[PDB]
């Protein structure tokens, strides 16, 4: 076949049931998010090839960063519930890998404030409950579908990508293969 199962894909043996439709991990410490994010433009791409009425989710990961990686789950859960995903994305990135200015709570905290989100209002973020669910959520999907590695894409909880079986002479073609292949995973 032209796509096939471990080429392009693997098979979760164990596929996670009401999973979300497409489902993508990232960490601020992954050197390979940083490209998906910064470069290749990956979640955008494979949005615009995705059927529609389809969510997309996104979710951040403990296991890189220790400490700061706990507190960027955090954050990223404060991005999520405010809506400010696309204005604190790149500068988290940069922040962490590129300026290294980004060395406690506090750190991530100034990237939120310098992004127009007001004081009162992350911090009140950061501290609820509904914050703290949504920092739930997003270990419990990376729980369930055994998650040692990031970038991770995850389609209908039953199909990871696998970008390692695909070419990266050109970045475009790699990024047009891999929207393809979640496209086809998605009418599997």
């Amino acid at each position: 076949a032209q796509y096939e199962d471990g080429k392009q894909y693997t098979t979760l043996e164990k596929p996670v049931a009401g999973a979300p439709q497409v489902l993508e991990f990232f960490s601020f410490f992954c050197p390979h998010c940083y490209q998906f994010e910064e470069v290749l433009h990956i979640s955008d791409n494979v949005k615009k090839k995705l059927p529609e009425g389809v969510k997309m989710t996104k979710y951040h990961v403990n296991f890189m960063g220790g400490d700061l990686g706990k507190d960027l789950t955090q954050a990223w859960a404060v991005a999520m519930a405010l809506g400010v995903e696309d204005k604190v994305t790149v500068p988290l990135f940069e922040g962490v890998q590129k300026t290294q200015t980004i060395r406690s709570a506090s750190d991530i905290r100034d990237v939120f404030i310098n992004a127009g989100i007001k004081g009162e209002e992350y911090d009140a973020a950061w501290n609820s409950f509904v914050v703290k669910s949504l920092v739930a959520q997003q270990e419990k999907a990376a729980a369930d579908v055994q998650l040692r590695g990031v970038p991770a894409m995850f389609v209908n909880g039953k199909y990871q990508l696998n970008p390692q079986g695909m070419d990266t002479s050109n970045m475009d073609v790699f990024v047009q293969q891999y929207a393809d292949t979640v496209k086809y995973l998605s009418e599997k």
